[PDB]
């Protein structure tokens, strides 16, 4: 039993991480065969990238794998990321894929500096396609990344932080998530929701690990739910998100509309001073899948 | 910006996890030059250890390391681990040290079910000598652990848990954490307290990230602070802990005691709805290392 912020194992994204220095910026990038990615914006000198990186030869780009001088060949910019082809293919590259999640879903996120990596943690796209991570000066080029058996999903690469200090990327084929662009003029996080189903998730998870106090004798329609929710601006639950929470719902006895009575009261009444799971507070960035994955045992090599 | 509960990078120890087998019991162990290290209570079938390892031989341990057999030719018993020596040397072996933390300390947990690694997380050791975990039937074994530069310094292995849900294991050279001891007979966990000098650390980590509503004008001395902690089950605050928070405390413009006064009343008014770096609860679980490790930027390799 307990209960954590779970992150995937790293070592494989570990060694995938390089330093890509050009100009004066230098910042960290993704070495998967013999291609390195990298958000463009370490081209030198409001910008035209096109304009900018036909300026460009080869010999400008520096990468840095350890103690190791990566030779580039060839480049190309594809959205919002550079692709640098180096005349070396990364020995330690992992089975993988590129994946642009929705918002809701959760990923580990491997903080990095000048190459090397500094910490790694669970984050989720909001629904306003910001990401809350913790992220200083030189952490451009970080991934995130989910792992299935033995393939690394990379779905998030950090570009920057948005004045209320939430961060904003790409996927990496370079495609931000949200409205923002690659340039520094002036972007705002939109107003951000709580992710219902998530939420529901969670409290299942309590109810796996033993703790009850929340539960009630009501029901609720999927309809009557929304209502409450829209109110305590929590994202509407589908037929598609309950249909999610099933294997939850089976495994602890609970129909979901019967949680969400129960979520119903937590919104109404507050919590009274209680926990849940060690929290004062309805958390909301573990999925259904998440829940799962703790409170089974799935390994993954 | 931004603060997360941050694991080091894991990839160093997950070179090192491996599935030891004996018997019906099947438990993880750690691969270190030419030895193997896991709990004793693999040992076939209240015990007595020495009486139960005479009685093996070496080919009764069968050590998997990925798809490869290990040959086990030698053992031995170290308190609570057993050393199985193998006739191959780990080549990912990491540069490394045991060390035996103080309660308070923080380690990441890489938790591991048959050898594969699946999840990492942040953990404290808890004033009692327990660590709230999230574990599994098929953990034991699995090893906490603490990164600087490119050392690992293992500090725990996982055993037991507890009736209330939360874990007691060793040092890596098989001293308990507590007065714990490994059969299945009656063990409770100690009375906990929350590690004050940790929670003075994070609102430091608040102030530097930019949330101010909690400071205020008044200051304590130790004495009268620490009068009212032990009202609210908080550890006394040590001279050595004030010293500790110096560098914090000087990049933040606070003195210690100042922070003292502003814990002081969070104590005795609550949060009336507030938050603090995302939580509605007074967080232990970050060292004064941990939050200058993460507001500032460092790196290991
Ligand atoms: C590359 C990098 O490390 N990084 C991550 C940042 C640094 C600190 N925390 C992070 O997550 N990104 C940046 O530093 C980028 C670099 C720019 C990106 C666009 C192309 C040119 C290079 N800068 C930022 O993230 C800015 N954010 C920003 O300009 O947002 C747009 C904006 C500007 C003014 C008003 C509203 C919106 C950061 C560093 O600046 C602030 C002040 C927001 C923290
Ligand atoms: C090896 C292993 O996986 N593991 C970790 C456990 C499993 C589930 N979550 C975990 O963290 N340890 C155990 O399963 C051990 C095995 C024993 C250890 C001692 C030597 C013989 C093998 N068992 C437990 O952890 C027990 N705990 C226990 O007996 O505590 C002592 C006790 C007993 C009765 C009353 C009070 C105190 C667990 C599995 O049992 C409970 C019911 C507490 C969960």
């Amino acid at each position: 039993s307990g209960f954590r912020k779970m992150a995937f194992p790293s070592g494989k994204v570990e060694g995938c991480m390089v330093q890509v220095t050009c100009g004066t910026t230098t910042l960290n990038g993704l070495w998967l065969d013999d291609v390195v990615y990298c958000p463009r914006h370490v081209i030198c000198t409001n910008p035209n990238y096109e304009d900018l990186l036909i300026r460009k030869s080869n010999h400008n780009f520096l990468v840095q794998a350890g103690n190791v001088q990566l030779r580039v060949i060839g480049h190309s910019m594809q959205n919002c990321v550079l692709k640098l082809k180096v005349d070396t293919a990364n020995p330690k590259t992992p089975k993988y894929k590129f994946v642009r999640i929705q918002p809701g879903q959760t990923f580990s996120v491997l903080a990095c500096y000048n190459g090397s990596p500094s910490g790694v943690y669970q984050c989720a796209m909001r629904p306003n396609f910001t990401i809350k991570g913790s992220f200083l000066n030189g952490s451009c080029g970080s991934v995130g990344f989910n792992i299935d058996y033995d393939c690394v999903s990379f779905c998030y690469m950090h570009h920057m932080e948005l004045p209320t200090g939430v961060h904003a990327g790409t996927d990496l084929e370079g495609n931000f998530y949200g409205p923002f662009v690659d340039r520094q003029t002036a972007q705002a996080a939109g107003t951000d929701t709580t992710i219902t189903v998530n939420v529901l998730a969670w409290l299942y998870a309590a109810v796996i690990n033993g703790d009850r106090w929340f539960l009630n004798r009501f029901t609720t329609t999927l309809n009557d739910f929304n209502l409450v929710a829209m109110k305590y601006n929590y994202e509407p639950l589908t037929q598609d998100h309950v249909d999610i929470l099933g294997p939850l719902s089976a495994q602890t006895g609970i129909a979901v509309l019967d949680m969400c009575a129960s979520l119903k009261e937590l919104l109404q009444n507050g919590m009274n001073g209680r926990t849940i799971l060690g929290s004062a507070l309805l958390e909301d960035e573990f999925t259904p899948f998440d829940v799962v994955r703790q409170c089974s045992g799935v390994t993954f090599q």
